[PDB]
């Protein structure tokens, strides 16, 4: 029914990230359910203003919802009270911590 | 290192719950842990308006962090950002829901 | 499947209201959905301010939703962004306007 | 006085929509008085940052007021509290739901 992952936490880096229709960022989190998520860091909702984009009216892969977190393809504005965090495409350090996901 | 649990999620309800020392919360969360969550549910942080306790300086079972979570006693004004919600004993209805714990 | 009704509206006058046990607020609901709310006045969740109740812990009538709106009842505090307003028991003043509700 | 109407629900996908002079989204609004809003997709306010346009400062269909709305012209800027959302012509999908609705 879910998976748990090993995911880079990053709450200290800015980063620009790549964003994307929303049919492809479906089709990310169905490779990333099956593969991992080597290649993205997760960013705390909390600490959303170190993502910058170049096009924000396209997709990142959002974390949402209480307990084991559903995957769905969200905009860098999303205001949901369950939004988690986003898992954005980007190569700087952080904390590598443990997480259990469904797709949406 | 972590458990899946089932656990009603509550955000309708108004709840009294109670509070207790915190060597005590640090006691029935081993129990908990073991033994699983009948009789509590989840509140989640955004509801924190819905609980209300007698002792404004004692515990309740507190969830942090991201991804799988921390199981630690918290006050119910606890204002980290990691806070994800409370698990508190009630027996209002809810909605079941599955989570990835662990002990802080 | 839904109803219209004619609601006074208000948006200026302090009240003081009374709050009920979740299960009396239902069936008040219905009453309500049945009969009219004469009696009442609608106050819109952006003068949620003039609205005081003695038991905080207990509920009134929210109005929610996109479209015809849901009645159900909920706390004075309640956070949700669907939150259009509170129907309230008081004697003040108001506009009276047309409304579309159906019971949640 | 008003009229039923079921509209896609949309609060997922990020739309690009036309906006047109102010006299022409009057004569749009009671066209779709008249036959429907086919073709459109109501965005409710707290997700208006899924709303884009080209000319920022000309007019979409807004959904104004307390119980059955008015609609009216507005700025995709509008900033009256009374601004429940906005109907916007776009492709994607949605959630079918019911609307009470008047023309200002």
């Amino acid at each position: 029914s879910s998976k748990q992952f090993k995911i880079l936490v990053n709450e200290d880096y800015q980063v620009n990230v790549p964003s994307l229709p929303f049919r492809d960022v479906l089709q990310d989190i169905k490779y990333c359910y099956r593969n991992g998520f080597d290649g993205y860091v997760f960013v705390p909702e909390y600490r959303r203003d170190l993502v910058d984009c170049n096009r924000k009216d396209h997709y990142v892969i959002g974390v949402l919802g209480n307990g084991i977190s559903d995957l769905k393809p969200v905009l860098l504005t999303e205001p949901s009270v369950m939004l988690q965090g986003f898992i954005v495409r980007a190569d700087c350090n952080g904390v590598l911590e443990d997480f259990d996901l469904k797709i949406a």
